[PDB]
């Protein structure tokens, strides 16, 4: 299931311990259609421990993608320094070059493989240029972009 | 004044009329430091008739530079939208390449001079990653860099 794949991907990057449960219940909730408002878990999630800078801003960008409507909040500067690529031109020129490639994907699995080529900096920074409209690609496809970042940051624990 | 130069060149991409006058206005106020908010004033940019989003865009980017502090206001979704070189991956690989050389620009003049050489797209695609925090440049540089864009879309005009 897309969203089972997308939590799998997700919770791998994230601490053990009790807030990976509190995640992963708010994550399904929302995958469920339930808790609803995005500014409520985008605060929430600012301001949790522990969640190393990165990882809050890869699940920011997932509950933005997932929550039926984002309504006119503005994107939250917490996940945009996170996914800013350090602010490296070499990240940045593979994220746009991933960006060209992604772009005319629609499925999950095809996304999934052309990204997991590249960098957990490179792939960070892709997420970050789709999260500052930038960027843009189907839903389908932001979330194999996100499963291969977590993937690449987790094979290189 | 480098202020007042980057007034005329952002002016000059400004369609006649009373709106433009109070543009002038606005901006001069923000240079004197008349005590403006950035929320108040990029809801009233957003709010203006006539102006395209580029317009809005670039005016938006160079009030969010020229306030003594944006007070924690979250960047705007119609700036983003503005500045995104329309998603269009050679504006952004382009974007990019300039980016990486800005960075290690000091001068008004040195930006502009590097600027000018890339195409509008290319150049509002730049101000986007500036905008976006996925790059960072001194103030004076992106004062460059704003001119450049400017210049070029008037010189299309």
């Amino acid at each position: 299931s897309l969203l089972t794949e997308v939590e799998t991907y997700v919770l791998s990057i994230v601490p053990s311990g009790p807030l990976k449960a509190e995640i992963a219940q708010r994550l399904e909730d929302v995958f469920a259609g339930k808790n609803t408002d995005l500014e409520v878990l985008m605060e929430w999630l600012k301001t949790r421990p522990i969640l190393s800078p990165l990882t809050k801003g890869i699940l920011g960008f997932v509950f933005t993608l997932t929550v039926p409507s984002e309504r006119g909040l503005q994107r939250r500067r917490f996940v945009q320094n996170a996914l800013n690529g350090n602010r490296d031109p070499n990240n940045m020129d593979k994220a746009v070059k991933l960006y060209s490639k992604l772009k005319s994907e629609i499925t999950f699995h095809g996304a999934k493989e052309i990204a997991l080529s590249y960098s957990a900096g490179a792939l960070a920074s892709c997420m970050g240029l789709i999260y500052n409209r930038m960027g843009a690609v189907t839903t389908e496809v932001a979330f194999g972009l996100v499963c291969a970042t977590c993937e690449q940051i987790a094979d290189s624990q």
